[PDB]
């Protein structure tokens, strides 16, 4: 469980994404594909991108990042209460889309990289651990939903 100090740490860096959603969501894909070449493999839509500098161009990708950082977003905003926000999310990510729930953790570690790549002051240690339990609450919430799936 956050505490209240942790989620205002997480939503001041997330105030200052949403100023840029899909920037960011460029970035936070490309960091993922590159780190993460199997994670490239489970999107139909992306997997012809065989460089960085095409997957920079790719609008469509672009347009993907906003999907996955708006849903992110809300999530985040539910501080913890975002049982209905991640059961849809987690019943496609299992049993739709196939994504262990390894590639969260890999996504995870790419999201933390660009947010202290961009807000480096707003990013510090304290709102580094305070972002990396709350996508750890989101993984583990996740991961009981698959669970229950049989994922
Ligand atoms: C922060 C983590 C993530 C969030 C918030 C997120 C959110 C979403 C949303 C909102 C959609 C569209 C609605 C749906 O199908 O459920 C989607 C689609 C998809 N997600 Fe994610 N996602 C996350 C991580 C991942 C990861 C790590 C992978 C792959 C390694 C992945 C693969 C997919 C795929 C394959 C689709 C369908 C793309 C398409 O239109 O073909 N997602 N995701
Ligand atoms: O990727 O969602």
């Amino acid at each position: 469980v956050l505490s209240e100090g942790e989620w205002q740490l997480v939503l001041h860096v997330w105030a200052k994404v949403e100023a840029d959603v899909a920037g960011h969501g460029q970035d936070i894909l490309i960091r993922l594909f590159k780190s993460h070449p199997e994670t490239l493999e489970k999107f139909d839509r992306f997997k012809h991108l065989k460089t960085e500098a095409e997957m920079k161009a790719s609008e469509d990708l672009k347009k993907h990042g906003v999907t996955v950082l708006t849903a992110l977003g809300a999530i985040l905003k539910k501080k913890g209460h975002h049982e209905a926000e991640l059961k849809p999310l987690a019943q496609s990510h299992a049993t739709k889309h196939k994504i262990p729930i390894k590639y969260l953790e890999f996504i995870s570690e790419a999201i933390i990289h660009v947010l202290h790549s961009r807000h480096p002051g707003d990013f510090g240690a304290d709102a580094q651990g305070a972002m990396n339990k709350a996508l750890e609450l989101f993984r583990k919430d996740i991961a009981a939903k698959y669970k229950e799936l049989g994922y």
